[PDB]
């Protein structure tokens, strides 16, 4: 009212919302941890042959050591150090995901989710936070869930909303545990504060559409995490309950 | 007494000038932003694309905040490209250092009634949404879930009791926003957290730019103030929640 | 036994010169500011805009502190322009590093009786005012709601308990100030907080720059002392309140 | 339903090569140091002084750790000179960043039977020695009070319960060391403490450089294992005492 | 077994030279200062201003510590100007980097008996004076309220149990000083801060520079030890106080 600027503010408020375009903007700008297609393309293009061989290796590193290439290269066998650093030069691996284009080894593992989670369980005895830590909270925690990549495999279609919620709570057990075990800064945070530090990445993975739900459900059934009826395992239901109970 | 000592004393014998001083106080009192300068800049720069460009900036502020570069690595390709472009185009910055610093949130703050309505329509997208609020109160007004709602609390055409409830109701989200989003506030009391936002909120409320005669109408239309001029039920329960830690 | 050990042994054998020592201690003691240094600089640099300039600088100190650049980003453009102008005009700084360092607050401290009177006149604009204070005690004396008040407590013309009591009342505000305003010292003990301000508070009180015959007269004329030279009701309560954690 | 999506899927559809994988995991597994790399550098560079030089470094590592420069300003003048000489002479560094980095503590780890032997002799000089271990357990084996003892725990020629006990006894010191010395670990949980050394411990216990037959025969000679091949009273009680938080 | 592996094996089958090792350990153990060095530097550099110069330096150390520049900006002009001159004059540093670092406190520690006397005479000027210790203990010995006291604690000329009482009585001031002055030390257990001073204290007490016979005689001349060579009432009380957390 008072100035032309004041009136402009008021009239801008008088407008009517376009709910279809506001939504688009919202999703356009919504959190996103990675573009799996860009990482797979970068990888396959860069290494022609020897890209499946080279990628897997990057995934075992991510699974067992994280993103910290340089510190890690100094604390490993010579051949593993040698190859790791070779692959870093070769793919331009970075230790921190600054932009959409930055290839961290954990982004690599998150981009091939069903291979990673399978490798996780085969290697459960090498994971930084595996059966030891998990088993003393629940009997038989599904080892495929012991990695950053498992959230991409929780489905949102072909299962009940309750099933999807169970899988997230169960998975949160390991998320919360990994964080505490691994993150120095996070030590002493309430259960909610731990949660928030991973709310967004887990959501973006779940509600992502790159890895198709029908493939998820089948994988889940095949691993026993869902029964044939499409509802969680015993172990999942407990892990979920455990997590709801702190 | 040295010559100086004697000056110091004679300086406190002077009569106070209560208008001089008040004027001084207000001129130096914390000020959140110049919305006028912000709107003028966006319009003069954008031409007519400014109205859409703004809405797009406001949605960014609503769901991502101010950290443009960090957030551009964590979105879609369309979002990121458009956002970087709007930044280059308008001179957008991530920190509100000076009065001329155009931050996404300050843009949101300079078009209040749109932002809140957008926030409510985009409520499921907010970093502190109904997921958070509901654990504290059933039916938290979604128009209160954003940084811009502060400008809409009126101080004229409602009682200072109505005003105060709207601010306590609002302080519930201010609290949860801070505690949820920024690490430097872990294990901090309800009086420390309030203090981290005392200054901006009191300045938002007592801003003269966005007029109170519209604030009351808009609140009414949005059911946060009833027709009798008093808060809704959802507000009163929200105030009560905050009053009780 | 040889021969530096001998020098050491023989060194400790000497008789102390208690005066030598006590003078060394006074020279090396904490000192917060040379008020005369301050006032002299202001009066030489600014001519007579100096009396106006100081008030306005003091109001800045009383309501926003020492943070010249951050504050100026967050205030009316009028206030912002005169602040940066006065900074350059007087070489105002943000941190006291040397005795030469002229900060707003030190300026505030160099004209005590004016500062506390304006603190009183502008209670509602203080970052720690009657709001925070009434949650502690009924009627907390407003003149004590600033950094300047310490300089006004008497070490002569009153009983030593009177002095102890004024300082105990004051530490209510001091403690409140720090906790409310220091980002560090958040989960910190009472004495820990007290230790953050003992040395300056003690230095301020024991200062010889501002005469006690004026302090007592002013304190009585403000009612913080009664005519018999003893604390008021609300001062006695404030001490006990500080005493009682 | 995308080119790249279809790639991810059939990718995750591959059979694992459990041997491919086991090998990658081991290659990428945490490795504390390459003792063979270490010995070979000390012996190529040291010629024959190497033995007596190594002994001196191992002694500094045992009693001051790895912080060469800071420690040299706080010791005797001769020991300080000899420190800095051996540093230039062998490229001794303070942090183990690469596999090539030669730290005193690493040097010590590369010769664990000597190191643990000489640690028991130097028990009164150890940062964490018999005073701390006696407030926890009767008769803590002195050979254990060092970073090198982990390598001496065997996985071959003893029961796998023997091994667990030996790791549990040892963790008592390990836990005490980190709490005593690491300013960060202060006020952390027992688990939080165990994690910071779980990895290097398992790598040491599981290394193949220093042979299990020799580890066992040595521990027999030191009575950390009785003739049967099972723990000592002290190991057993020390084990139990670590277990009980 | 093979092949560098075999070197590490035979390296550990080498007999221990306990003469070699004990020497190494002493050369390498913690040392706080060559006080002879310090006195030597001061006498040669200063001729006879040297005696009065040191006295002044020590008063500085006692009441303000080692931070020359920071403190010189918060004292009288007189004291600031003399302090800086002495720093240029003597090459004074604020931090104890190497054995040649002559810090104020290090000067105080080089002339222990003088310092503790000076400390007791200036007890009210000390950063941790009676105000602190008087709450903890009735009549805490003022000579112990400084860093130099530990060199005075005797190891010979008195019983082992007497010594432990002094080290314990003293630690009460040690504990108090560290907690009350170092912020990084806040929120920390008793053992965490004891460790903070354990090495320096041990190094002082066990030093051979200052002869034990003087220590005892001097302790006696102050009533810290009675004529039979035993701790005072104040001594045993303060020790009890310290063992009782």
């Amino acid at each position: 009212a008072m100035s032309e600027w004041s009136r402009i503010a008021v009239e801008f408020g008088e407008q009517q919302l376009n709910l279809t375009e506001l939504e688009d903007f919202a999703r356009e700008l919504a959190y996103e941890g990675l573009d799996p297609a860009l990482i797979i393309k970068k990888l396959k293009e860069t290494g022609g042959d020897d890209w499946v061989k080279d990628t897997k290796f990057i995934i075992v590193f991510a699974l067992t050591r994280g993103n910290k290439i340089v510190k890690a290269s100094g604390k490993m066998s010579n051949s593993g150090s040698k190859r790791l650093m070779a692959l870093q030069e070769k793919y331009g691996l970075v230790e921190r995901a600054e932009t959409r284009l930055s290839i961290t080894p954990v982004r690599v593992a998150q981009s091939l989710p069903t291979w990673t989670c399978a490798a996780a369980a085969a290697l459960k005895e090498y994971l930084p936070v595996g059966p030891a830590v998990m088993n003393l909270k629940v009997e038989n925690y599904p080892p495929e869930m012991m990695c950053m990549a498992f959230g991409s495999l929780i489905p949102t279609a072909g299962v009940s909303e309750a099933t999807t919620k169970t899988l997230m709570e169960a998975y949160s057990l390991w998320q919360d545990a990994f964080t505490k075990t691994i993150n120095v800064k996070m030590r002493g945070a309430s259960k909610t504060e731990v949660y928030n530090s991973f709310r967004d990445p887990l959501h973006a993975a779940v509600n992502s559409v790159f890895f198709p739900n029908d493939v998820r459900v089948k994988w889940l059934k095949a691993k026993g995490i869902l029964g044939p009826d499409g509802v969680p395992s015993r172990a999942a239901e407990v892990a979920a309950a455990a997590y709801r109970n702190l």
